[PDB]
């Protein structure tokens, strides 16, 4: 005796974390599937068009299958007043049958968005799929490192800005290495450096560049700043690279990362379907919601789960930079 | 012989005071209830999701009940020309049956907004619920200090910017204390310092920071300034904290407060229902309005009341800073 | 044989002079009445709400009546081609029956707006109602000084910026005097100084403040500048007061005025009805328009009139400052 | 056998040249007439309203008639595929019956806009109506100088910025002369100086003002710049006058003009009707278009013409300034 | 047994590369035709209007025909789940029948946009039509140089900014040469210099102009920057010319180009129809899409092709500048 209420999940769309705002994981490179196994094709080849004749026809991608981790947050009790989920029809919406549903959906979306932000930051920073048990111990049968998955390796770096010299030389060399790795595409938009607030301050005021960054600060001139105005982050552009001060808190100090934006199919995502006998071999809606009124004779629960995974197919283009303060 | 006209309250929505613009008390963390007693749950725990299996289930909040203070401003006399509250139907709206109603509603909303701003500023500054009699004497049976309510304590500070040194060190230490208090969440957006105009000027031009704040003033670069453009306040960002010059007038001189923005469920609010035999155990519309035409044989009155309360559940994260000029 | 065409007055709304843009006289504090006598209530008291009980009830304004000056500009002749005022119906609008009406209405609105701007500037500057005969001689039976009307007095000042010292000290003292006059309200938004271009230049570049105003000019940072972008005025903020360079031309040189913005009911206005046997004891539409086709056998006229008045109820808060160059 | 297609002219409205963007010749002071002779009334008098009584009534413009020059650009051949001007009905619009019509209309509008910009620049600069034959020789029977038309004279000037001193003194004196000429109106908005790029550079960097214009350049602070953002011109404000660098190309070097903006009825325009037996004593649509399919047995032509004229009624307020580099 | 699905191409419009954003190749100067041969008319003459009489009538363009290169990217296999191209009707859209189609269309549009950007950059930089075989060898029977096509020649330049002097003198001389080439039109908007990032940095910080470009950087003041805010490029204006730092990657280092914007008919484009027996002598939709379900008994393919060409009719106005670092 379970009734589905997944459609109401759209009544309050999630927010957009800093990575989503930067466009690293957007709604474009994210597809909904109908199986627990998700296909990701890392197409690194040429699809160039060329001139042909009026007749004569004329016109090999490594893809991998993984298991999408399951994460239910079904912990929820219906208060028998929040049983106003019998919406639409004729309803009594006003505020009584609208605001309660909106608040419940907003709470669920906040929890799901926190989980998804954790997944995305794990994919970008640790270069692996997030999958952990209740105790906080990684499930090695689901946490698959991308480098060891695609048969590829990632770049590194080592900079200490306290002593002397301009650190941006290493960043430029990494830029040349990355663009050589892209080769026949070279389709990056900008070079961003996700750095902590302390690292940003340390690298922004050292005497080699302490004048240009402070005296000649081009406020509201950077493309990211103009495209932002929804977050209070601080940016600085120099030597063809941009320093971005992440303020989410998940960026551990002493570890800044530099990577390009705009490379197609570099970052992907998926929304596997929910575990059920009715939702098997059926397309997924992303975040689910079921109202169970037969699990317990005393209270009815609101079961909610989300299946989601991320990877960096072109993981070779990420510079796992290390800073020292 | 009383007819209700609460629905017309929406014809002129209230303004948004500085606290509402900053997002401290917004329409999100504010719910309408159907009883004089309001429930507030200070959930400070972990609701993290984790990986599970295809089967096996897998998935303690202190809440307190208070009395919502009642505040009627029913003082109002119908002029027998402002008896045009027989709107809609066919009406004669034009200006005669529209502008009078709009002006009356705007006046009532202005009074209610002043009262609500007083409530919110009392909750933030004095860390207690505002409840006073006609003489201006606190009703101790309703004014419940939040610290002594949740079994929690608040932080303090002591800075004199007239002599020397950079005051922001104390602010940074308080920031670390607050983020340690949040612990496993650390989900603050920015560190704002509600300071008076005199305190702002004193702390902005002392010679330790007199150059950066004046010469290197990043006008229209702060997130608050970009998100504002509806108030003429002045802001300054330094050392990872923002100085905000409140211009509402309710911020007494010599007492600036520093607190974080964005912490979920830290600030809440409620709208208890109106005292009546028809509005008991019925959801509330916020601000009410009744037209009484039998109270006095001579004149008819316009009774209006609003029930409203605020608290700071995570009161431990507020730094009750003290400044000296 | 007269047909009314007052409704077409809305086809081209008036502009907004500098005072209207600043919000001194807006559409909020302006009401339409149905008599030649207008009521203005200077409520300077407390309407504060307070806590009460579930039962027990719980909950003197000087208002004055004046005569609204009448001002007809009925001088107008119908060209017998501008007799296309038989609009709507089926019409022939295209451009023939639309642009002629629009141009006539725009001309009438321009004249009325000039008159109304004169009324508003007289109310603010000379602190009296504008009422003059054809020769330009004041009608003392209608020109009622606000100070001698409300039983109140206004403030003054005296500053010469040519010699030395910072003039803003006098402005600050006047600010304290005004806020003391408001007392239990203190609800001003900003301190604006309506000053002429010559006075603005004289007070902006004297050596005491010649550096901050020029070198440290916070362009596009003032609230008025951000809220403007529809006028080319120049502003400067210092010592908690703003210097505004009026460019309307009605501000005589050597006389700058400082007054607060946002004080409720300080500035009011009214639109008395037109003088007629059909428009007596009838609500007013503001600006009227009648087509008279029986006044003269040769030509038909377009009679237009507007009744309008302004006052400063809280006149005690205006600083009639005097400058010397 | 001619069918009219004037209505399709609105499918692609013209652009707005620099003069139109500045508001010198806008859609407000431009009326459509029904005769080859156009009436322009230079009303320089007082229409001020004044107080009157409840009864007693209470309440000479030089206008000139000119011939509107005719300018046909009927040179056009229908390709028998651009015979898709049988639009609407049921059509086949898609792209075939839409884009061809749009391109033809855009071409015609571009030619007409070039002609109209020439007319407007001739009216402003040479202070005469543009009317020339095919050879480029002025038709003295239509080119009527405005000064010799209204019985008025225009101002002049003489400045050489290469040597020394501040040129703006002459501009200020001309400003006082102009405002004295306006007298009882004085309703100008700003003092603009249409100057060439070379003249702008010469007058902007001479050592008397080389510091303020370069070091203290108030970028995006001028009213014109904020109201622009559709043209890449450069502006500078000083001494109550604005220097505007025209980039249209029709401003000959060594001749900059200073004139006020906002003066009512100073600049006017007209759209006389097309020369035909069906369009005589009929209101005009501005730019016409006729499809003639009987003029030539071989090809059908697309006849298009526009009648248009401009004048400066208050020509006495224009300073025909002369610069020397 | 082939069904056409060209209409769905509009479900996801292409992006706009840097050249399209600058307006070099926009949707205005781009027409859809119905033959493999495209007509381009380089009209460099006078179409000026002039005054005429009420009667008397009053009122030679080199055009060339080329073959539009054909470029199919028909390489595509239907997954038998992406056979949801039976959209509309009643459908099951939700996400299943919407997102798959949207993703396929977005992929096809991305490939086509890359091809079209290559065509446009070849037309602008190499001044020839792009046409190459699979091996990447130019088809000389389709690659027609514009100079040798129109009987015209292009300009050149030679600047080395490393040594001394101001390079902008050569740019100014080229500007005068170009405007002399335009002659009786002179209708350019701005002088842009498409330069690489390295060339931009080299030419922006050399000591002759190292101060104005850095100290006096007019951020957000250039017209291109205001009209942009969709790309993170950097611009600088000096001596009446603008330096633009292209970041697309197709601009080879050591070769910057200066050319004017706004010249009518200088840049054109075309969309020839698809090669088929049903799409011959039929207007073109730009990018096509056909679903072939009889080509192979095993899998069905998604055939897609685009015919497209560009030229610079007024090629004489482009300065093929050469830089040296």
């Amino acid at each position: 005796g379970v009734v589905d209420y997944t459609s109401l999940m759209a009544l309050a769309p999630r927010s957009k974390n800093f990575l989503e705002l930067l466009g690293v994981f957007s709604e474009s490179n994210t597809r909904y599937i109908d199986s627990r196994y998700a296909e990701f094709e890392r197409e690194e080849k040429g699809v160039t068009k060329m001139n042909a004749m009026a007749r004569g026809g004329s016109r090999k991608a490594r893809k991998e299958i993984i298991e999408v981790p399951f994460a239910p947050l079904d912990g929820v009790t219906v208060a028998s007043e929040v049983e106003a989920f019998r919406q639409y029809g004729t309803e009594s919406q006003t505020a009584s049958v609208e605001a309660l549903v909106q608040r419940k959906i907003e709470h669920i979306q906040r929890s799901h968005g926190i989980y998804i932000r954790d997944c995305q930051y794990t994919a970008l920073l640790k270069d692996k799929i997030l999958a952990e048990d209740e105790d906080g111990n990684e499930i090695t049968a689901l946490a698959k490192n991308f480098s060891t998955l695609w048969g590829v390796s990632r770049k590194t770096g080592a900079i200490n800005t306290t002593t002397a010299v301009n650190p941006f030389s290493v960043l430029a060399t990494k830029r040349q290495e990355i663009i050589d790795s892209m080769g026949e595409n070279n389709g990056f938009t900008s070079m961003v450096v996700l750095c902590t607030t302390r690292d940003f301050n340390a690298i922004v005021d050292h005497p080699d560049v302490r004048a240009a960054y402070e005296g000649r600060d081009g406020g509201a001139e950077y493309l990211t700043r103009r495209l932002g105005d929804a977050v209070d982050f601080q940016v600085f552009t120099h030597k063809g690279v941009t320093l971005v001060e992440d303020t989410s808190g998940k960026l551990t100090d002493g570890s800044a990362y530099m990577f390009p934006l705009g490379v197609q199919d570099m970052f992907q995502a998926v929304y596997a379907p929910a575990d059920s006998t009715d939702h098997v071999n059926t397309i997924s809606q992303g975040s689910y919601l079921f109202l169970n009124a037969g699990e317990n004779w005393r209270r009815d629960v609101i079961e909610s789960e989300v299946s989601y995974a991320c990877m960096v197919t072109r993981s070779e283009l990420i510079c796992d930079l290390t800073i020292t303060v």
